[PDB]
């Protein structure tokens, strides 16, 4: 099964997914492998999301490529993926849904945020505490194009659906019901 994340830069994305890991290790020894894959355990710097010339510099195109290998190098039937990314592109979030569709495995979104305000107040503090990193900040254009460009998952289309919302004040019940559907999702 793949869990791809999604949400805002510095929303909680890396926060909840760890909680999911652990959430899934217990559920699993109470059967599945689980995986983790990040834009920090694949090396790709924040940077990559700031024509017609190739250049060498990888590009967040790139960035993509790199996150759709990693996955379908472990996604499968009997393998939980949790894909811990901004993911903010229904394109690319419909490739994601595709690539579950061919690993015969199936597959969900969840959002992750406080508020771009609170998010706005991470990013300020990780560069004020100062590069395969999960706190490494964004540099302060990056992070406001990033926000406005997200695309909010729509549970109107089959590739954002089932959609799991996670909000910071959701405490730790709140979040292990949503996990639970989670685990009956990914399941028969
Ligand atoms: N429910 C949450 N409640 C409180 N703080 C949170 C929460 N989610 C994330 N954070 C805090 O906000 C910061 C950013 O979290 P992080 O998961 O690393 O963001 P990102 O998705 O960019 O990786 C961390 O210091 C983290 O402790
Ligand atoms: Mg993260």
């Amino acid at each position: 099964p793949l869990i791809v994340v999604t949400g805002l830069p510095s929303s909680g994305k890396t926060t909840r997914a760890r909680q999911l890991y652990a959430y899934l290790e217990e559920r699993i020894a109470s059967q599945y492998r689980l995986h983790y894959i990040s834009d920090a355990t694949l090396s790709i710097s924040r940077s990559v999301y700031d024509a017609h010339v190739r250049s060498a510099n990888a590009s967040e195109k790139d960035a993509r490529a790199a996150l759709y290998a990693a996955v379908k190098r472990v996604l499968g039937p009997k393998d939980i993926v949790i894909l811990d990314s901004l993911n903010y592109i229904k394109g690319w979030r419909y490739q994601l849904y595709c690539e579950a569709k061919n690993a015969r495995t199936p597959s969900c979104v969840l959002q992750v945020g406080g508020g771009v305000e609170k998010a706005r107040e991470v990013n300020e503090r990780r560069l004020e505490r100062r590069a395969e990193s999960d706190e490494e900040p964004y540099e302060r254009s990056n992070w406001e194009n990033l926000v406005f460009r997200y695309e909010e998952p729509n549970p109107m289309t089959r590739w954002d659906s089932p959609l799991f919302l996670l909000a910071w004040d959701d405490d730790e019940a709140q979040t292990r019901q949503v996990f639970d559907k989670i685990w009956d999702a990914i399941a028969g």
